[PDB]
């Protein structure tokens, strides 16, 4: 109202396009009017100043060398080693990241992992040493265009999407922007978002694209976006262009126990402002690795790390007598109250018809078990959780192999016309292509019918064929890592896995116990403890 | 005239940062337009005066020591039980981290607690221990951030969000704001206020929050922001971080008894003008919390006992007898009318179907009276109380259960294809999103099928797995004071949680009789008052 | 009433009237009150059966303000029909002439009259402009068994 001739030198002060001042010019002759009693005037104003809040003509250094970056994702993060050469091969290799501009394999580099992952960090770490400002911006909640692209400019109450307002946040116009959580976009409201990325999913054609709020295709063509896939089951289909997967699988005992004493003890001790005054021996990390965090990652144990870190100062505040207090594994209970864990399964006492398993989970491998009671019917099924269809064929080749051999394992000679069974499963939607632990709920399914007990001390996954076949399937090394930090050692693996069984660590493959197998009964005799 | 030379005087007494005192002198220089019209040198004066009275480097004295909040909450304060350490940890940590390392860290006591029980008492408390203002805000019906933030400073009409208003009116810019009730927000209007609360609420971004109405974004880097909402399962995923609760849950009624001889009714004494003129029998005060008021927290007793306080002043006013009066449990009714809830829950005279569980709703913890008509029909499991499928999957699973016990308890041979059932849930969504009282549904089909009374005055909490063992159940403390609000003696709890059972207070322990259990089995053992 | 505003608040409830007190009121304070409001002081008499028939025939609404109403338009065609000529000293007006000085009885003298319908039932409850009756109604068509709220009430209506 009084500063619009002021913006209208504000304008053309900083670099802007001509078609954005075409538009400014047509919402420009509309001024010289009332602002109150009008709301339409009051977003008019709006508007005028959003097409100088958006950032215009600005840069960031062009530094991306090898060594840099090698050293900032190697002595920060004491874990990878493995990962790093990866994104080594991929970054160091690639020109074409940014800056260079070609219609070729342009991949946005997904990052694939659990929550407890540092993925996040790793995008931290990255955007430090590429010296490129960094903004994550969550995405779980939106599937909606109008939630990522700007709101419809036609009432008082109209604000771009959260991409352009997360890109507002920042001081840039070719940042290196993470997108966290982005795994619940759906186009069930008002167009599909997928859409929207996928315009912004070229390296060329966000440069193209076009808001709702304002109305001209937007500068994105040295901006690079990373991906955060916490889910390992599926991915949006038109996505799929520009990819090349990169997953971060879970953590080893002696990995997590390490990362603790080196790199997030420290920090943790650090927040609360001490010199050092509190010590912890490794068997007590290892006490609250195991009895405290049923995690994938150390994002528990941080959290369990800075109770401890809060007690022992609330503690030292009582008084000043510590030149320095080591806790060991004796006292860990005294700062973090009962364990909230086993320390192991081996006092699981086996249950009769109960199974555990090695499921496919948004928080990448975990373990979990499933539960099958034989109540008197007709012999029908039911299941849990709105499942998957590939689970209940998993289930229904359980069945079928069960049915041939009812007489090998003293099964009930009709249990498919005289007895109902309702089957548990923690997860059920699986997307993930098949059934993650099939296997499983085989064995469970034949633990329930023998009438017989059923150990509980060994974890398998996998699937099962129509003959009895025990199928091969990916992500075998995180189930084995996920069963490992539980210390579950028996674990019943496809004959079929060997390659995956190679690539996995020697820190995995000493303590524990593999068990490759091909046929369903194999794994039958090896947990049931009667055979009739 | 002479305004303009106050303004100025004004504006060289407030100090300020260089930038705001330098663009506040700039719009001062603005001025001289049109004083009787439009604003233009209206707002211009208003805008000044924001600046002028809203605070600027004006502290307050802070906590150097813990005793003091020691002793601040042992006296004007009955204790709390547990939340006695919780608040010293946090206040060491923030003690410790006075070094400049508050920066991304220092989180900020969200109190999760229902409205009753003492939480704004507890902020009053904590900012009397270390000589801090105290200002509440309600966040309880806001939907714009422009009641957060502030909104554009070109017309009249327009002023600062809460957060500006609190600051204005407290005399120093570091005072213990304490934002009410954040939990229960909403984006239905323009926009979200949830990012308004992400950037003001944490560190490294209070500084960073931008302001609307003044252009300048201000900087609270220094207020111990503490906040109290009522539920954990509705604010949103992003203020979670650097969100650490400090549960308050609900009193014993021995609790609250010990507390309205000594703070509660004194206080309506002195309420009332009656100092030292009547006084209350322990009896009568027991009756009263044990007959009129049925909430987590002792606000009901504010309201009661000043009921009581003004019928004395009404009654003495009228006429003394005598110089000390006094009241037992006999004539309560002759001050508060007909009691509205039962003394005691032994004269209940079991229903037939109905059973009644636990359950912490957010207003506070109470009871389930899960009702179940066992209408004949086809078999079908109905399931109303505006609730998901995590209820039907706990009814399903106990369903199962019972079907393999259907002559353990005399009911029919068949029963889930030849009676449907309704189940009437009041609302089991509560805080623990999902079946935390899946026993509580399981008795009330072992009742309702068995035609049995299922016995009142045992209200009981805990999980039904589909094997059948009752599977621990997380919050103990919240299920036991629901419990022990309806003055329930009997609870039956599943032998997993004893280890935690044995970490509760004494004032929790004491006042009820735990009857823990392991199995369906069992709990079918205690509820049923005839033996089949 | 706000949340805020609802701190520091003591609420003393006053739901409507009753039909006896409705009579005992407007003999006590409010037929004298309309009839020195009219211009007319002491040449009109009213029995309580018309004190009774103007209630419960000409006012719904909890209290006296219709009545206040009803009474003034008595008074006004007791300014009609005392205005051109003092016919009387102080005249009577029954439940037989009250249509005479006011309009239709628009509401029935008692509900047992209702000659009870199949399928409606009487409820009760206290909307906050003044107590009323929720005369819901519901139908029995065949079909294969759905339930349908009408009304845009709340789910717990339906439950
Ligand atoms: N592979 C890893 N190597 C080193 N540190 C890790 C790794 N994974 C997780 N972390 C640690 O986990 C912590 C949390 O990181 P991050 O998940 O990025 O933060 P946020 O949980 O806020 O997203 C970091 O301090 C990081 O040191
Ligand atoms: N130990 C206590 N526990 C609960 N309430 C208390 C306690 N001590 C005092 N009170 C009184 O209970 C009332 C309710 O406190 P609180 O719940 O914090 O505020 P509000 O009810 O406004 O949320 C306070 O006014 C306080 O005077």
């Amino acid at each position: 109202l009084s500063d619009l001739e002021a913006l209208r030198k504000k304008i053309e002060e900083v670099g802007m396009p001509e078609a954005v001042k075409t538009k400014a010019l047509k919402e420009l002759d509309r001024l010289e009017r009332m602002q109150q009693g009008s709301p339409e005037a009051t977003v008019a104003r709006t508007y005028l100043d959003w097409l100088t809040e958006v950032p215009w003509s600005k840069a960031d250094p062009e530094v991306l060398d090898i060594n840099h970056t090698r050293q900032v994702l190697d002595e920060d993060h004491y874990g990878l080693k493995d990962v790093k050469e990866r994104i080594l091969e991929y970054l160091a290799v690639r020109q074409l990241t940014q800056g260079l501009d070609v219609r070729n394999k342009a991949p946005i580099l997904v990052l694939v992992g659990p929550p407890g992952v540092g993925k996040t960090s790793l995008g931290r770490s990255i955007a430090r040493s590429m010296n490129r400002k960094f903004h994550r911006i969550s995405l779980g909640g939106v599937r909606d265009e109008a939630e990522i692209r700007g709101h419809r400019r036609t009432y008082i109450g109209a604000m771009p999407g959260k991409l352009i307002h997360a890109m507002k946040q920042v001081g840039v116009i070719n940042p290196v922007i993470l997108l966290d959580e982005i795994d619940k976009m759906s186009s069930d409201w008002r167009g599909d978002p997928a859409s929207a990325m996928l315009e912004v999913l070229d390296p060329e054609q966000n440069n193209t694209f076009t808001d709702h709020y304002l109305d001209v295709p937007y500068d994105l063509s040295k901006v690079f976006f990373i991906t955060t896939a916490n889910t390992l089951q599926t991915i949006p289909r038109p996505l799929l262009d520009r990819m090349e997967v990169i997953e971060i699988p879970g953590y080893t005992n002696m990995e997590k126990q390490a990362i603790a004493r080196q790199y997030l003890w420290p920090k943790q001790v650090r927040e609360s402002g001490m010199e050092g005054r509190i010590e912890v021996t490794d068997a007590a990390i290892l006490r609250v690795i195991s009895e405290y965090t049923r995690e994938a990652g150390v994002r528990g144990l941080e959290r369990e790390l800075g109770k401890i870190a809060r007690k022992g100062a609330k503690f030292w505040l009582e008084g000043a007598w510590e030149g320095l207090r080591t806790i060991d594994a004796s006292d860990i209970p005294t700062y973090l109250g009962i364990p909230r864990y086993r320390p192991d399964k081996a006092e699981t006492e086996p249950q009769v018809g109960t199974a555990q398993g090695l499921a496919w989970t948004p928080v990448g491998g975990t373990l979990l078990t499933i539960e099958v009671a034989a109540v008197p019917g007709s012999g029908k099924l039911s299941l849990t959780g709105q499942l998957g269809e590939v689970m209940k064929e998993s289930a229904q080749a359980a069945l079928t192999y069960l049915r041939a051999h009812t007489q090998d394992y003293g099964l009930p000679e009709d249990f498919y016309n005289k007895v109902d069974l309702h089957v548990h499963v923690p997860d059920g939607a699986t997307p993930k292509d098949g059934p993650s632990a099939g296997i499983t709920m085989a064995t469970a399914i034949a633990s329930a019918l023998s009438r017989r007990p059923a150990r509980m001390d060994i974890a398998m996954t996998g699937e099962v064929s129509l003959r009895g076949k025990v199928m091969p399937i990916g992500g075998v090394k995180e189930k084995l890592l996920a069963a490992h930090q539980a210390g579950i050692h028996k674990i019943v693996l496809p004959k079929d896995n060997e390659a995956q069984l190679e690539e996995l660590p020697k820190e995995v493959l000493e303590g524990l116990e593999i068990k490759l197998v091909e046929d369903v009964g194999e794994v039958l005799e090896y947990l049931l403890l009667p055979e009739p």
